[PDB]
């Protein structure tokens, strides 16, 4: 269970500390969450609703906000900016 993320996910996640260029999905989803918490994407208010509006993440995943409680939707815009090896 392996992906290469597309050039510009794998910056995104170079840019919280990631080492490698092929992950599992866990490995991805985890410095996804570390991107979205040290960007400040989340809002403590909604407490589980990301605002990637206006940062590279967003444009990653083509839209400004989501539920951490959509799996499927982030699964699917993950795996837009994947490669399955
Ligand atoms: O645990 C993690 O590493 C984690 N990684 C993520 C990546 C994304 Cl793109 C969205 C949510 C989480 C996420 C997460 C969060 C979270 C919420 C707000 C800020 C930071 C992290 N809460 C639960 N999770 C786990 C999770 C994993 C996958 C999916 Cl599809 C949804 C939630």
């Amino acid at each position: 269970t392996l992906v290469r993320p597309k050039p510009e996910l794998l910056k995104l996640l170079k840019s919280v500390g990631a080492q490698k260029d092929t992950y599992t999905m866990k490995e991805v989803l985890f410095y996804l969450g570390q991107y979205i918490m040290t960007k400040r994407l989340y809002d403590e208010k909604q407490q589980h609703i990301v605002y990637c509006s206006n940062d590279l993440l967003g444009d990653l995943f083509g839209v400004p906000s989501f539920s951490v409680k959509e799996h499927r939707k982030i699964y699917t815009m993950i795996y837009r900016n994947l490669v399955v090896v």
